[PDB]
DNA sequence: TGCATCCGTGAGTCGAGGGTAATAATTGAGGACGTAAAAAAAGCCGGATTAACCGGCTTTACTGTTTACAGAA
């Protein structure tokens, strides 16, 4: 399961150096450096659930300024619960 | 004892119209009492609202295996 993972990583990494101006081999130190502050063990990678959350949350409030909590509920169908314990967050957060 | 006098009695299934009518006075007063109309309950009726979720993906903690270079007749 490691080579090909590394190899589509590898690739990942050098294209997006190239995109943003630095060398595409220099992905390879990353790699490395990477390979050796993330290795342990056996763990699948994700995203930022609760950070995904987050930021949904985040847009959610920052499109939100009065009854466009109905938009709310027609941007993506979701429930009006969470966006009211959005807005409680954002007031708890200074 | 003969006489009038009175009192039950006497069929049955069926159909189609099925209702008609001699007569008659007005005032006044008084009160009851029904019925609309307009207003409070009051009773829900519409639209946002805070706290109950209970399956389910995602890491940590183990768990039985799966190979090639060093030890024993």
């Amino acid at each position: 399961r490691f080579p090909a993972l590394l190899a589509e990583l590898n690739d990942l990494l050098r294209g997006e150096l190239s995109r943003l101006g630095v060398d595409p081999a220099h992905s390879l130190e990353i790699v490395v450096a990477i390979c050796k502050h993330l290795g342990g063990g056996q763990v699948y990678i994700p995203r930022g659930q609760a950070l995904d959350s987050l930021i949904r949350d985040l847009r959610i409030w920052n499109d939100f300024n009065g009854r466009n909590v109905s938009e709310l509920t027609t941007r993506y169908g979701v429930t009006f619960n969470t966006v009211y314990k959005a807005i409680r967050r954002m007031r708890r957060l200074k």
